[PDB]
């Protein structure tokens, strides 16, 4: 092929995010039987069906037996086949089982999106598949320059917002990308001047990123158990990098991961200290803020292109009986997000 004029870091990202082996590795992390549910047989409507049964299991857990649960648990396993041999699989009987399986389903939705891009489209060997797969993302991706001012600001956000309680690892920023999803800026125009616009982190495993870049960040579908997510079905962001970095699910067997910096239009925040599973905000509120014990120093806020960047080192927030060690941010309409950056990070595990 003609060999691709994309910059090296961008070609590496495309390799990373369309890796079919990482998709399969992720599936077997979730205990899915690839003999019975291979990558190419994944489909939205099976994932959707599974979501509803999970919501049934949610229903039975909300209202309390271990015999009247069994059937609901088993129906779940009927829809997404797991790998337990001649088995009896573990019973899905508690709220943690519901969270776990809804996190998995999230991730299969995204893997299905990624694979259907690979398997939709045309086949032309004289083009570089790197270039081809780049187009499938409908996203402009540029390398940000190590000496630029935006790079300085970003690396400082990373440097100052790593929580002491996440010191099992640290982070090097390998590459910084400026990104522009096709049509997102149009989607965002209603919110482009809203008060309380913040630049914030969103972490995800790297197998989600083709989906994230083609579709944007999304809300979990109506079928999904709202109980599966602490503040219900929104898009979750953090102001401490390590908090969002933990959701990369990197480790000593895959130390490289990807994290986002989106501009998020929070406006009038509904502030909450504990788990609250809602599907609409109260009238007048635009977002939820889960109140952390620690917060970036509000005195060190700093503007990058007229959007506040909360990059001060963590101080006490003043909040007393909160469930959350760190702030957390949720919006319930996808048009309130404009993705701006993507970092590739190297995690040094000190263990
Ligand atoms: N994705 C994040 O970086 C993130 C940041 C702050 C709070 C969060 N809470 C969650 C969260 O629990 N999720 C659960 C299932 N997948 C969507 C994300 N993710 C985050």
């Amino acid at each position: 092929h003609m060999k691709s004029k994309l910059p090296k870091p961008v070609q590496d990202l495309i390799k990373m995010i369309f890796d079919v082996e990482s998709m399969k590795k992720a599936m077997v992390e979730y205990e899915i039987d690839l003999q019975k549910m291979p990558l190419g047989k994944l489909s939205k409507r099976q994932i959707q069906a599974a979501y509803s049964i999970l919501s049934e299991v949610q229903q039975a857990v909300s209202q309390g037996s271990d015999s009247q649960i069994l059937d609901l648990s088993n129906r779940f396993y009927t829809l997404i086949p797991h790998d337990f041999g001649m088995k009896k699989p573990p019973l899905l009987n508690n709220a943690d089982s519901v969270q776990a399986k809804a996190e998995m389903l999230d991730n299969l939705l995204d893997i299905e999106v990624a694979y259907s891009l690979l398997r939709g489209g045309s086949d032309d060997s004289s083009k570089d598949p790197i270039d081809v797969n780049y187009e499938k993302l409908k996203t402009d991706i540029k390398v940000v320059d190590r000496d630029s001012e935006e790079a300085e600001i970003i690396r400082k956000y990373v440097k100052n917002t790593h929580a002491t309680t996440h010191n099992a690892y640290d982070l090097e920023v390998i590459d910084i990308f400026k990104i522009e999803r096709e049509g997102e800026c149009q989607r965002y125009k209603p919110f482009k001047q809203l008060h309380n616009r913040r630049l914030l982190w969103h972490g995800s495993r790297t197998t989600n990123f083709a989906g994230i870049l083609s579709q944007g960040l999304r809300i979990a579908p109506p079928e999904a158990p709202v109980t599966g997510y602490m503040f219900g079905k929104g898009i979750y962001f953090a102001d401490m990098v390590s908090k969002s970095a933990n959701y990369c699910h990197t480790s000593q067997g895959d130390p490289i991961g990807l994290i986002l910096l989106g501009e998020v239009a929070l406006g009038n925040m509904y502030e909450l200290k504990h788990a609250s599973h809602i599907s609409k905000l109260p009238k007048g509120k635009h977002s939820v803020k889960g109140l952390g014990k620690t917060t970036p120093d509000p005195s060190a806020n700093i503007s990058l292109d007229g959007v506040d960047v909360p990059l001060g080192t963590g101080i006490s927030s003043g909040v007393n009986d909160t469930s959350l060690l760190y702030n957390e941010y949720i919006v319930y309409d996808i048009a309130q997000v404009n993705l701006k950056y993507l970092l590739k990070l190297k995690f040094n595990f000190k263990t």
